[PDB]
């Protein structure tokens, strides 16, 4: 009947014979290893060697598989991702579905993963109670056959699906036959821009329990005005024979400590005219003074739930952890135990670059871990419910947690067609209910979604209104058909901007500050995704925080997103390399559009998360005279684990530093008076930098670990004093194709029809590889590309603009190269026109001086038609002929910053490694760039004025043509980038131009000078 | 739902309607243990959509029902909501879990009295006069069932539209009800006779109460 | 799989193969006709005659009658209530479930009533266009055949049930 039924066909069956979804259960026969979470002898895990045989459709399994194992089959490790094995292609697509639309149906050719264990029960596990199996995430659907016999049929890849196994199983060995369909009816609300792959990809388990049993209990902590007194309610439910000798006990532990207790037999109150729940019992138990949970202190009790006898023999037990918050919307802003919330989040997928979207704990704690690290406190599981180890470590640790519905139908035309339609209600229901009914314990869950990018319909509205129902302590939101629809508690858009207003017919996405103030609009608004963090990006981020913590009911928001999607591929030496979309011969498929992480996918940071953690520090600092004002923004924890050390150098040197502990109340300010600083003894600035230190260790922290930071300007003395007069002045040399100056060991070659320098010497060894020319362009990064879809030719986006104005094509042409001989220099001036099919895009004029002292003075001022888009960058490069190890600069870093994203860097005197001066974006680009550098030390020479640079051994136009970072090759010297003026990066998304206008080079006239010397 | 003519004949007549799902689980112990079940979600969702899909073009049609004596259960809630979404032309009214839930637009008890309150635990059925002004209360009360007119009965009826007009947000009542449930049978001389529950060898049964 | 799936004691099968619900639909082809509300030649009416046998249960069904009509059947009025035909008793009960409380359970002892009826189509609905089955009301659960092969399943007492025959249908003797 199975083959003959198609449930895999049909949104009307989601599952059949699955149980009741529930919160965690353990069924331990000891209240002792309840209280302290140790293992239970009645949770048994099945994870770890299975069999598993590939198929192209249901059809094509044998009925032997069904009662015997398959010879031809492999031995795989459960829970996998089969494609992680090899067995068939993952494929990356963002909104176009992987399988023609033609809904309910799926390809006639739909790979089928045949899993099989043999596996052992023992007799005392059938001689009483009830064995059931829970698979924690089948991918996508899958019948279920226990000894040749089926048991049932499961659908919703991200829950639980958990069937009685009892009348199944014999004394001794037993088989299980898995088959899991990668497509199903299911796939039609799963799809989410990630990898589709197949599979066991979560934890497998048995868990026994008796036959009267807890079968259901919810936690609730309800509290007085000021927080001093709460009351714990537990409503707790049972299956099996209703008797009057059987009690609950819930108690309530903190520490080895019971604080407090309660017991009562079955019977809830009446309800109706039929009487009550006689099934039903609800606890309420008295907390004064309770200790509270929230992200900044992750205050947790131990509720332990007791079946027993009324003279106290235990049937079983159940317990979780709790956390006293209450979470509430009031007057418009999103409160935590009375306090608003500001939300620093994050987007957070499933995503191993080694096993695909099977978790682990070890991957889980190193996420939390950077997360915390990097001043985040919350996260969005998106879009669907996590692996449910995810919410106890959230719990533990202490993040704010969105728990989110598995429903995503971007790829339906329009968006809400399934979701407005009563047909899918059900199976939309499932996906909704039973997500709240397993995660509806955790504290760390503070809100509820419906899902992502699935329109706004009736369906909606209707789980809406069901979870307001069932749980009132939870908001609920949902971003779809405009973000601020009546299925929303929270204005949540995704990508809407500061300041600039996108009116999109329809689904308008306003200004976050006009949004709030819309007529009649009064709730918070906390953007479920911004700041698209795909390549190099995160440009206006500070942007956000400004607004952030300028207007109360702008509440945060969670980036997009933690982690690179790229996964492993192996070439034919067998090293690893990062692949997106297409890399597997996927098609179609929408390339590297699954990297958006702010860390790589084995989590190494890229440079933007450092801009993240910078912006969404939690001590802000005013300077006024001597006096630093340190504010906090913590709303519940003191500063007890903070000290501020302060430094002041001048450009780079330092001059004095000290320390001061931090003693600042939540919301408080702290005001700390600097000493009298000496007089420096020569001319620049003077930096004050302070940075909050972490004395002590923490769950999340090393000792030292810095917290925040910030730098000002103090006094600065300008040089007026003079260079030595040198003795020597020098001497030109001229040609019909060269102008060349010479002095001591130092010679300048200037290509008279070029109208460059073509050459420098040091000695008589060569200097340069490549003329040092002006550059306009730079390698088009991800947000100058501009698509989401691999298919668009966006003539918008700024690379197209670049193109279509011929940028990249304009060739110099010569219109002025002249040399004088002065008292004690040589000067060349310059002029040159870049054009296009007739078109003058750029003039740059230049004069280059040569003094006796050896130092080239080259002063630029370039022209930019105010009709062509404006340029990527103002400056000059060069191939340099040296290849040295380190690079040492006076500027901005010590890592990788941009225009719009330079407010985490600080100013001075930073030493790295070539290599460092790279960021290895897997998809390559202009990458590098320190912003407001006064000296560039590399080798022999030395750089002096106020330029951005970059520095590598990859030119940009191996950057642009290459397209995995994988493939880029060491070319000949080292390539330099010195910039006059720099485009910002832009992010807010990376699928229109984001770069804001004051980022956006339109000045028409550009003023920059350089000094080049030997040291 | 009735048969399709009956709102045909109600639209061209002239009587207003009250369109009512095909859900009533009053045996169920507690009432709404289907309800606000779940897994239960999905059959009473199409037991209101279809209803309203069908039905929402007739103008005699001016209110909706989520059907009778069910308790009160989140699915109630759930699909209150969708109706509002659907269809915001009409309210939305539902008697269980006391007459007055989050899932009514109208307070619609049964058998709640004019002047007499009855205070059942969890249920009550206030006097309708004082049901009115409870303390934060302000819509409308229509009584779905009332003044059951089960053989000698309908003492008390002027009592209750003294009240209606008296009051402005006592807006009236259904009667229970129209018609008697008795059906034919024919005795040893084949004439016909009205029998009620029992007469069939039906058991168990509730007799008379059909009339 | 009819007699194996037991989709009559499965709240999450109210249906199989139905069509989506609608306003009360007759597709004229003349625009005058739908104005004066006056009878389709679209919209045929299957109530009158047709053939009834009353079974204990489902299982007690036999599979001839998929294809072939029962010679001990009656021939009955359609629209009926069969208890009004005397084939089984009427139940009066208020509150009390008339079976058992064991969701979703049901009595194994479940009265069947095997509806069957011989009918034509005019040529022109088979060459073009698509021809549904409308049961407007049919207590309390169903499963349908149409020429011998399997169409469709449906719940809920008191709202119409519709069917695509579009594809079973036949020239002649349906
Ligand atoms: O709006 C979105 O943009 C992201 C683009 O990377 C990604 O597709 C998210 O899943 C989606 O919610
Ligand atoms: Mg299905
Ligand atoms: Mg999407
Ligand atoms: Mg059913
Ligand atoms: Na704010
Ligand atoms: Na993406
Ligand atoms: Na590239
Ligand atoms: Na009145
Ligand atoms: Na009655």
């Amino acid at each position: 009947v199975v083959l003959q039924r198609r449930d895999w066909e049909n949104p009307g069956v989601t599952q059949l014979n699955r149980l009741a979804a529930h919160p965690p259960f353990a069924s331990w026969r000891n209240s002792e290893e309840a209280r302290t979470d140790r293992p239970s002898q009645q949770l048994r895990s099945l994870n770890g060697e299975w069999r598993f045989a590939w198929f192209p459709a249901p059809e094509a399994v044998p009925e032997s598989w069904l009662e015997c194992d398959l010879p031809e089959a492999d031995t795989v490790v459960v829970p996998s991702n089969w494609q992680m094995h090899g067995y068939d292609a993952p494929i990356y697509t963002n909104v176009t579905y992987p399988i023609t639309v033609n809904p309910p149906f799926v390809p006639t050719e739909n790979p089928t993963g045949c899993y099989s264990l043999t596996f052992n029960v023992d007799e005392s596990w059938l001689q009483e109670g009830q064995t059931r199996i829970i698979f924690d995430g089948v991918n996508s659907a899958f019948h279920l056959w226990c000894n040749g016999r089926w048991v049932g049929y499961g659908q919703d890849s991200r829950l639980p699906s958990e069937f009685d196994l009892s009348a199944f199983l014999r004394a001794g060995e037993n088989r299980l036959a898995v088959m899991v369909l990668r497509w199903s009816d299911g796939s039609y609300l799963e799809d989410q821009d990630m990898w589709r792959m197949s599979g066991i990809f979560r934890d497998v388990s048995l868990l026994h329990k008796p036959t009267t049993q807890i079968s259901d209990f919810h936690v609730a902590t309800r509290f007085n005005d000021d927080f001093s007194r709460a009351v714990l309610e537990a409503e707790v439910q049972m299956c099996g024979e209703l008797r009057d000798y059987l009690r609950v006990t819930v108690s309530l532990w903190q520490g080895e400590t019971q604080v407090a207790s309660g017991t009562a037999p079955f019977g809830g109150e009446i309800i109706d005219e039929r009487g009550g729940y006689a099934d039903r019992v609800t606890l309420r138990l008295n907390v004064e003074n309770p200790k509270l949970w929230s992200a900044e202190i992750p205050n947790l009790y131990r509720a332990v739930v007791e079946l027993h006898t009324a003279d106290g023999t235990l049937i079983e037990a159940e317990a979780c952890d709790v956390g006293f918050r209450e979470v509430r919307i009031e007057n418009g802003l999103l409160l935590l135990n009375g306090k608003p919330l500001l939300i620093r989040g994050v987007n957070r997928h499933e995503h191993h670059p080694l096993h695909g979207q099977v978790m682990d704990e070890q991957t889980m704690v190193q996420d939390i871990l950077l997360m915390k690290q990097n001043n985040f406190n919350a996260v969005r599981c998106s879009h669907y419910p996590n692996h449910p180890l995810w919410y106890t470590l959230c719990d533990r640790y202490g993040l704010y947690v969105v728990d989110e519905a598995n429903i995503e139908t971007h790829g339906m035309v329009p968006m809400n067609r399934l979701t407005d339609d009563p047909r899918w209600l059900p199976a939309m229901s499932e996906r909704v209910t039973r997500m709240v009914q397993r995660d509806r314990n955790h504290p760390s869950v503070i809100i509820w979604s419906l899902g992502t990018e699935s329109g706004h319909g009736a369906n909606h509205d209707a789980l809406y209104r069901w979870i307001k129902s069932v749980d009132p302590s939870r908001p609920v939101q949902y971003e779809g058909g405009g973000a601020d629809t009546t299925a929303t508690d929270i204005i949540c858009p995704m990508y809407a901007r500061v300041d600039e207003d996108q009116p999109f017919p329809a689904v308008p996405k306003w200004s976050i500050k006009k949004w709030l103030s819309l007529p009649g609009e009064t709730r918070p608004l906390i953007l479920c995704e911004y700041a698209h963090a795909m390549g190099n990006s995160l440009g206006g981020f500070a942007k956000y925080w400004q607004a952030f913590r300028q207007y109360p009911r702008l509440q945060g928001g969670f980036v997009w997103d933690w982690v690179d999607q790229s996964l492993i591929k192996y070439d034919e030496n067998g090293n690893p390399w990062s692949a997106y979309g297409g890399d597997f011969g996927d098609t179609p498929n929408d390339r590297q559009f699954c990297m958006n992480g702010l860390v790589f996918a084995d989590r190494t940071p890229h440079p933007a998360l450092t801009e993240a953690k910078h912006q969404q520090q939690f001590f802000q600092f005013r300077l006024s005279g001597q006096t630093i004002e340190v504010t906090s923004e913590y709303l519940f924890r003191h500063s007890d684990n903070e000290l501020l050390h302060w430094m002041v150098a001048l450009d780079g040197k330092p001059l004095a530093s000290g320390e001061v502990p931090l003693d600042v109340a939540p919301q408080g300010k702290q005001l700390i008076e600097l000493p009298e600083l000496p007089q420096p003894e020569s001319a620049g600035q003077l930096w004050l930098t302070v940075r909050v230190v972490q004395p002590n260790a923490t769950a999340w922290s090393e000792a030292g670990h810095i917290s925040a930071w910030q730098q000002w300007r103090l006094a600065e003395n300008l040089s007026v004093t003079l260079p030595a007069a040198s003795h020597a002045i020098p001497h030109l040399t001229t040609s019909e194709m060269d102008f060349c100056i010479e002095l001591g060991n130092k010679r300048w070659q200037f290509n008279r029809q070029s109208g460059f320098l073509s050459q420098m010497w040091i000695g008589d060894k060569k200097q340069l590889l490549t003329p040092l020319r002006d550059q306009f362009t730079r390698a088009p990064l991800d947000n100058d590309i501009g698509v989401s879809e691999a298919t668009r030719i966006d003539p918008n986006a700024w690379v197209e603009r670049w193109k279509a104005a011929g940028h990249y094509q304009a060739e110099a042409a010569l219109l002025q190269c002249t040399a004088d001989t002065l008292a004690d220099a040589v000067l060349i001036t310059t002029a040159h026109a870049w054009q296009h099919q007739g078109k003058t895009l750029f003039i740059s004029r230049k004069t280059y001086r040569i003094d006796g002292s050896g130092q080239m003075a080259i002063t630029v001022d370039v022209e930019v038609a105010s009709d062509t888009p404006h340029p990527a960058r103002i400056g000059l490069n060069c191939q340099l002929a040296q290849v040295a190890e380190r690079v040492n600069w006076l500027g901005l870093g010590p890592q990788e910053n941009y225009p719009d994203r330079l407010t985490a860097a600080c100013f001075d005197r930073w030493d790295l490694p070539l290599s460092d001066m790279y960021t290895p974006y897997v998809f390559p680009s202009e990458n590098g760039l320190r912003c407001g550098t006064r000296e560039l030390n590399y080798g022999p020479h030395q750089w002096r004025g106020d330029f951005q640079f970059n520095i590598s051994r990859y030119s940009q136009q191996q950057l642009m043509e290459t397209s995995h970072r994988h493939l880029l090759h060491a070319e000949e010297g080292t390539w330099l980038n010195i910039d006059g003026f720099h485009m910002g990066i832009g992010g807010d998304d990376s699928w229109s131009p984001s770069v804001s206008a004051e980022f956006q080079l339109s000045a028409g006239r550009y003023h920059y000078q350089l000094v080049w010397c030997q040291k």
